[PDB]
């Protein structure tokens, strides 16, 4: 049951999720003020539902929506904690995990008491790939582009002719970034966070994943790297703004 | 909407074909035609399908009366929503078709009945071992092994079963996939998805004794193991702890999903 939500001093004991490796969560992760975190490599890897507990600090291991766990998995795994007053995140956040609203359930069906802590406007464009490009060769920036659009593919072979069309970087007028609608958004997404570059692209997964502009925006906030997001027409700007600032 | 469910009455497939002679097929990104979907099929030429692979999700395919529509995976991600806008990407009309993504992870046949019947289209919707299941224990499950020769699929992460094996075949090095070594072992771990184990079971097309496959490990309870058991094509002993838990089992597995 969700006792409040924060909108620390004082109450002790927090929740953490981690994976099946045994690796936290980013929500979880923040959360940490340097403390030793050898406990939880100590026994890796785990099971779903799996709790280990260092002091004050008590973790468990939930299901990934993005690898297929259901709602009612991660309920489970949440019971298997042992009933007490916590300060917490939402679990499995958040490019194709759980959403907010269902994160939210799962805690408030559970026995334990919690404190939830909650999880660009000005990046936000509507630019064609003609305008695209252009920012993209001047800026130098990378420019994540779906490979399976075969559209986009025509205009690029067009502009920039001999161009050796490759998955990942391939710079060639443009820094290019090829991704295909087979390898997952989150799998995209960790691979521009890492490369931490300036960007020039479209809400990632958005037609090509089959997301629509609402879905795409939510896997969209786990980019960290700076990024210039283009949507279709001015109309979809304050569209794509509010289902990025809102819920998930 | 689903206008009606083929049973042999009161409702066949050849008494549909009167309404509607077009087909609703689903195939996944690669192109690659779902097992439901395969199983329709009566010899048709199907190289139309891999002409202009690789798809999108919602990419609509059609050749005279098979229409094809690629659908998101739910193992990989895919939502109930995701599936039903797909599904309004298919040209309104009436259409003989199988519930949308089966099995193993994938979206149930409650999901896939209700994203059917929010669609505009009209559906003539056709349906998707007991003598398998056992109740046996790690020390009987071996036996069995041994002396038939057959796999037997071992979670690795199970600190449990791994200290009886270590105890009863002494020597052994315990690797993820195929050790044989007293009994011809396939070691998983709970790293690996429950799709992926049954795929790489399915390929090696070996005799099986194993546990429903993700129970506990995988976060899964007897009944969300068992539907993913159904995939399980490869010929299996499934054990279960309980010899009360055998009817249960076999209750999940051939009910509804």
């Amino acid at each position: 049951k969700i006792k409040a939500c924060i909108d620390k001093f004082l109450t002790n004991k927090l929740l953490l999720f981690a994976d099946i490796n045994g690796k936290l969560y980013h929500d979880s992760q923040n959360m940490l003020r340097g403390e030793d975190m050898s406990f939880l490599e100590k026994d890796a890897p785990y099971m779903v539902g799996d709790v280990i507990t260092s002091g004050d600090i008590t973790c468990v291991v939930i299901p990934s929506k993005k690898a297929g766990g259901t709602t009612e998995m991660l309920s489970r795994a949440l019971k298997k904690v042992p009933v007490d007053e916590y300060i917490t995140t939402y679990p499995g956040q958040g490019c194709a995990g759980y959403t907010l609203e269902e994160a939210k359930t799962a805690l408030k069906k559970c026995k334990s008491a919690f404190y939830v802590l909650p999880s660009e406007i000005l990046g936000t464009v509507s630019w064609n790939l003609r305008e695209m490009l252009a920012h993209a060769e001047e800026t130098r920036k990378l420019m994540p582009i779906c490979m399976d659009v075969r559209a986009i593919m025509a205009t690029i072979q067009r502009k920039y002719k001999g161009i050796k069309i490759q998955e990942g970087i391939v710079d060639y007028g443009v820094r290019f970034f090829f991704y295909t609608s087979k390898e997952p958004v989150a799998s995209i997404i960790t691979k521009l966070n890492s490369l931490n570059e300036p960007l020039v692209t479209m809400p990632i997964g958005y037609v090509t994943h089959g997301f629509n502009l609402e879905e795409a925006a939510r896997c969209m906030r786990s980019l960290r790297a700076p990024a210039v997001v283009s949507v279709s027409s001015p109309d979809a700007v304050t569209t794509y703004n509010g289902y990025l600032t809102s819920s998930s």
